[PDB]
Order: C-alpha cells, then structure tokens, then sequence
C-alpha cells in the first residue's frame, strides 16, 4: 500500500478522459486531509486543484487553487461525505469544464478548471487517512 505522505506522477500527465481512483479509510481521529493535482515538483509548485475534507469547525470540505503561492477564492460545501474509521472510494473524473468529484458513487463537487488541466504532472495525498490504493484510468 501507498505511504503517506504520497506525492506520485501522473502517466503522461493529466488529461480529459482520466479518472483518478482512490481507495482509502478516513482515520478515526481525522481532523483534514487533502488530494492535490500539482503542476510539477519544484518549490512553491502550483496545485491546479486543492481537496480538502475537514472535521474542524462545521463539517465540510474545501477546494481551491494555488497559483504562484497564492491561494485564490475559496468554494466550499457544507457538508461531509467521509466517516472517521470508515472506507471510502473518492473519484476523480477530470473532464474538459472540471473536476469531477464523485465519494462513494455519490456525485459531490464540480470543480471548475482554473489552470489548464494538462499542467498537472503529480498527484500529491496527505493527512488523516489511511491509503489502500490509486489507480489512473484512462
Ligand atoms: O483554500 C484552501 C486553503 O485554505 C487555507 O485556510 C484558509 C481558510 O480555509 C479560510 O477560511 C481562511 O479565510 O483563510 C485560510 C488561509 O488561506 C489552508 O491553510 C490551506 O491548507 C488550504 O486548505
Ligand atoms: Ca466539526
């Protein structure tokens, strides 16, 4: 199984058509975790999308972009489709307009492309989870 944190290239970058297959359990004492889609592995590297399921405060789950080492607007939804202790499935369908983030057969989010999709080269997972597998498809 993956190690934390985990910080992988995409085969032949990201692309319309991908989806990103995540297995993993949230941990029973989860406060964040995050996916990050990365344009390269430089110091400062921009994240074309931030995932960012949080317990602190209202339940809920952030998403973002960092361009240039700035955070940009913030969208969030009020609500939480993980389970501290619980498996969960998180997609990534990476279409020409967004992101689209589907938890265990649930659609979620769309989240509107901000950089072009084919800057990103990694995919970077960190925080309160345990990861059994990612698979790229497509
Ligand atoms: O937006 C993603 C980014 O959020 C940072 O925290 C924000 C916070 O969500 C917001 O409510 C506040 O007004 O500004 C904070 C600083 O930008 C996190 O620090 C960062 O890890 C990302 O998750
Ligand atoms: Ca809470």
């Amino acid at each position: 199984n993956p190690t934390l944190p985990y910080y992988q290239p995409i085969p032949g970058g990201l692309n319309v058509g991908m989806s990103v297959y995540i297995q993993g359990v949230a941990s029973e004492h989860m406060k964040r975790f995050f996916v990050n889609f990365v344009v390269g592995q430089d110091p400062g590297s921009d994240v074309a999308f931030h995932f960012n399921p949080r317990f602190d405060g209202w339940d809920k789950v952030v998403f973002n972009t960092l361009q240039g080492g700035k955070w940009g607007s913030e969208e969030r939804k009020r609500s939480m489709p993980f389970k501290k202790g619980a498996a969960f499935e998180l997609v990534f369908i990476v279409l020409a307009e967004h992101y689209k983030v589907v938890v265990n057969g649930n659609p979620f989010y769309e989240y509107g492309h901000r950089l072009p999709l084919q800057m990103v080269t990694h995919l970077q997972v960190d925080g309160d989870l345990q990861l059994q597998s990612i698979n790229f498809i497509g």
